[PDB]
């Protein structure tokens, strides 16, 4: 539509509800005793200018799929964003004072409990990213109308992973995007690097490919003409703001952030704010043009049984590209991600068959998470990512986040262990659960064949929260008819005997190490019985339990990863003092090297000769 | 000194050695089956200037404190590192065959077992930072005439942390410091996002604030003379480059990433490129200038005992500060980085009294840890990052490689679990714990008041790895006598009587709320015995195990932190098996909501309260 040029009237209302948004965010952190009231400031005049002229959605539907997104970046700034929300009619006025209460939802930083927060911000740097998620996703997938705002400060601009987000936008060419930086010179602890040297902010931009305008960030006639003229690439609006501004004595100085004002000072400036308002109409909310598509909320299905044959030999991470593809013939919800290592994790299968739908999100994995995070939003899409699982240690910070976030995106990592061979410990995962299990939200799927990786990709599909599929580098044997019944947080014996004297865990090439090493023992009269876990999390502690008690109380756990935080620390403490069971760990005990993949395995003491061994230890 | 403008015979000598570095990358990948000769080849050029004309380093001691500096940061292209030093004469060149065996220490990524390897990569993004680390502590601590040589490849160029490392360099004027783009078009299984665009890549260098110089990367020539400039900004020199150069068939052709020529094809090639050389005289490497200073090497001891007095209330984040800047009055060596954040983990009083070894930088966690990577190589620095625990997520992958790196770092984390309040969960570190105790290296410092952190802070600065030191908000008193001697591995029974019933473990604010608790209990003659860890990583089993058989053989766990992979996950595997022993949580079990400290401690069932009743159900 065309731009509606406002007038002095406009303007003016524009500015009085920037004050009020200081006059609400100054109160609110004085009657918590804690908040940012100086980095809300900064910001007055963008968020009123955003909220009361630019953007267009449902002011009493804030998770509208046809709305304008917004993403505060600068989560710290919640109160402003909570203020907005009660001037645009959604929440009631008095609430703003219950900010950070244990019985209030306006928590110190935004949360998706809130209506109108779809991502959790607090980690700086991160919200650039989740906002091109629903950029592409509103340009590609939904190919609608809205457009996405995301706010940010400039000691925010520091983070690696915002530049990530810069240069994503400018090579999908996201031109319904807009990011705008509050350059209010100063970070926490000290100025920001580069303070008010706004062309220098200017050409960093323009060299990630954005069309960079400087404004005075006080200014709304700058601001609502800024915002007006679309472009044909993303946009950055760099406007040069004072933190604190319009707190006399405090506005441009060091020793405030994060600092509420005490009581009395609060009345004296409110009342100095409240003076410079020329009346207390609002202005309203304008809605949007209603073009989103529908989206199916069904489950996915596969759209056969998995067709590997006992005893052929495939690698999980082929069987995980495999699966994906077969999946997205399903269900056009699902979309893959992947960062520069397609032709490894085996995402480029989806690619070949389903290439609308993957995004290449190159050496980047911070952003790729966040992509994700932002591709789920509104449930628009149900993303996969993958890259080596190793590599997902570079995203921890947006995998917490995304809990946090409650967001429902699944991550394929590949190439766990040292069962990868020569590349080294660089490549190798043996952290990645102990991450994904502290994860709150997680599922963590470990599946030790084909077939069991086909049944993870379409449980994880249908599974919320963050799932996480660890999948392996070696070709190992099918062993489960295909027509096997896999749940989360159920697992399988895969050999019993009656005679059997350990119960032996094992996931991914440990569990063919343990089948190998139950051969060798066999030829000693030594039986025992072998369990695959499925999901580490949640562990089948009732199998579990009942394997132990019919192998003499005995558990040996075998894992291709550290000893802390996997396989055999989540038995020991789902099993700690239940009486006669006891529980014997092999796992790796150091940074590993380069080998063969079975000469890493024996130095590493996980392979069918050290579970031989043990067993036999346990024994006598 | 003077650059001395090489002749045509020395223009010739440096084409050959580049030709003898192809060579040996396809004869070492071919042997091993494994590796990435193409990546070495675009490098090739490069990698002769740099050793062969511009570098000064001891041959023979490539760990020498006076040696320029070189990073790879593309460290997948190894073979021809291994292969420049095997030409410089410390590697015999036999060895280069035995690439990527266990027999051999020529790993498929460079690593510090290799004396010429400082750091260890294979994680891309990440030397740069390294360098920059090594960088600072020649312009500013050790004063020395070295520079720092850093390769990167353009696909690595998307990673965030390559930009934070840019950033950092400009503000710190590192003008010893290099940086050398092989610009070779391709990634790993697509273009890498610019291809050749070398404007695009002067552009983005340039707004960085680097003296940016675009080269034929494959004339020893011009980059001769680019490397002979030395400027007054950190120096990129982007090198146009073609992947595969030299590999007739496979130059600038996708597909061929990480894939070693097959036999029958390498003999062809390697006929080929031997052709071209017009002489098998080798260039001999020219040494430092020995300007380096010596540095101590011995114990770093507290000037005095702490100075707290038994019941005085401090947080331990701020006695981290105190311990931190009393440390650097001991020893010259101790330096401290942070992340916008010295105000609130208190590192600020150190850089009051000691700013010249005080790095602010910035809101970049993974840059920060490369740093003191970087610092710490060769002994040069002790180094203490600081932020808040929460926030070393965002640099796990820089943790992780910094073990693979064998570096000693130490690093304290501020505002771990709910105890801070009102901020929230984007502020809470709930998966520190699990995070660093899968770090194979790493020992984790728990400290429960103002003496346990002095300690901690003197016994991290003399111990090796990575150290943690994780600190809370909340002011607690002051427990321990100030000569109460503490030691890695040792726990502290803090309270305990003949009829104790159950024994307690808690560390921080859990090990005062378990001290509550026993206070409640006194009113119903209930004993129990409460056991501080003091270090986690490695736990004191034996007298956590004694504890329990004095206690009806009954522990109960409590932490401030997620079930998975923290205090009560690595007490079960301590102890899981043992007669009569058993163990009970409590932690956190989701995603937490802002409020004061009690109400989340009360809310998350992990204060006195919630102590109290699960020691009567263990009893009953
Ligand atoms: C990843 C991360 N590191 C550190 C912090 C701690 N922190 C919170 S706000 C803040 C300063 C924010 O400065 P800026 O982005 O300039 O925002 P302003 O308040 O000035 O608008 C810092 C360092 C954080 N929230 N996230
Ligand atoms: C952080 C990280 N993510 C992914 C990988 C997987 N990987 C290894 S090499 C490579 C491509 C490297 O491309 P580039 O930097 O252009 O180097 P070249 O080999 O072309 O010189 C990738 C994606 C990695 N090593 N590290
Ligand atoms: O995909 P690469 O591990 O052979
Ligand atoms: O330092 P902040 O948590 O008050
Ligand atoms: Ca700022
Ligand atoms: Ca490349």
């Amino acid at each position: 539509e065309s731009y509606h040029k406002p007038d002095q009237q406009k303007l003016q209302a524009l500015k009085d509800t920037a004050n009020r948004l200081r006059i609400s965010s100054i109160q609110a952190t004085t009657a918590a005793g804690s908040g940012h009231p100086t980095s809300c400031c900064s910001a007055a005049e963008i968020m009123a200018v955003l909220f009361f002229h630019t953007m267009r959605y449902k002011s009493q539907d804030p998770r509208n799929p046809h709305n304008d997104r917004f993403v505060l970046s600068k989560g710290h700034a919640a109160p402003i964003l909570y203020a907005v929300w009660a001037e645009a009619g959604f929440l009631a006025e008095a609430e703003l004072l219950n900010l950070r209460k244990i019985s209030s939802d306006l928590d110190g930083h935004p949360v998706p409990k809130q209506a109108f927060t779809d991502v959790a911000t607090g980690s700086l740097g991160q919200g650039l990213g989740a906002a091109c998620g629903m950029a592409y996703t509103g340009k590609y997938f939904d190919k609608a109308s809205y457009r996405v705002y995301c706010l940010l400060g400039d000691g925010e601009l520091s983070e690696g992973s915002v530049w990530e987000a810069m240069a994503f936008a400018s090579i999908y060419k996201l031109d319904n995007l807009v990011a705008i930086l509050d350059i209010n010179r100063l970070g926490q602890s000290d100025p920001a690097p580069l303070q008010h040297q706004m062309d220098i902010y200017q050409k960093r931009c323009e060299a990630f490919g954005w069309h960079a305008i400087i404004v005075d960030g006080h200014s709304v006639e700058e601001l609502c003409k800024a915002f007006g003229q679309a472009k044909h690439q993303p946009t950055a609006i760099i406007a040069k703001t004072f933190k604190g501004r319009g707190i006399t004595g405090v506005e441009d100085k060091e020793s405030w952030h994060g600092k509420p004002l005490p009581k009395n000072m609060a009345e004296q400036i409110i009342q100095e704010i409240y003076s410079q308002i020329q009346s207390k109409k609002k202005i309203l909310a304008t809605p949007p043009q209603e073009d989103a598509p529908s989206v199916d909320i069904a489950n996915i299905r596969m759209p056969s049984l998995p067709s590997y044959k006992v005893g052929d030999k495939i690698a999980t991470r082929k069987a995980y590209g495999q699966a994906l593809a077969k999946l997205g013939h399903a269900s056009d919800r699902i979309i893959a991600l992947d960062g520069d290592t397609k032709n490894s994790t085996f995402s480029e299968i989806f690619k070949k068959e389903h290439p609308d739908r993957f995004i290449e999100c190159y050496i980047a994995e911070q952003n790729m998470v966040s992509i994700a995070v932002g591709c789920a939003t509104r449930n628009r899409t149900v993303p996969f990512c993958s890259t080596f699982a190793a590599f997902f240690t570079r995203a921890f910070d947006q995998i917490r986040m995304a809990a946090i976030s409650e967001s429902n995106i699944n991550l394929c990592g590949s190439h766990c262990g040292v069962s990868i061979g020569e590349d080294g410990p660089s490549q190798m995962a043996l952290e990645d659960l102990a991450m994904f299990r502290s994860v709150p939200t997680s599922t963590v799927f470990y599946p030790s064949d084909g077939v069991a990786t086909e049944k993870a990709v379409e449980l994880a599909a249908n599974t919320k929260g963050i799932c996480f599929i660890r999948t392996s580098r070696p070709e190992n044997a099918i062993i489960y008819n295909n027509n096997e019944d896999f749940q989360v947080g159920q697992a399988k014996v895969v050999l019993k005997s009656k005679d059997d004297q350990v119960t032996v865990i094992g996931a991914g090439v440990t569990l063919h190490e343990a089948l190998a090493a139950a051969e060798l023992l066999k030829k000693e009269k030594i039986n025992i019985r072998v369990l695959d876990p499925f999901t580490i999390k949640p562990l089948d502690r009732k199998l579990i339990l009942d394997s132990a008690r019919a192998t003499k109380g005995r558990i040996l756990t075998v894992e291709d990863h550290y000893y802390e935080g996997g396989i055999g620390e989540a038995v020991s403490s789902a099993v700690v003092g239940e009486p006669g069971i006891t529980v014997t760990h092999l796992a790796v005990n150091r940074v590993p090297r380069s080998g063969k993949p079975a000469e890493l395995l024996k130095m590493f003491g996980i392979d069918r000769d050290a579970i031989a061994q043990a067993v036999r230890g346990l024994i006598t």
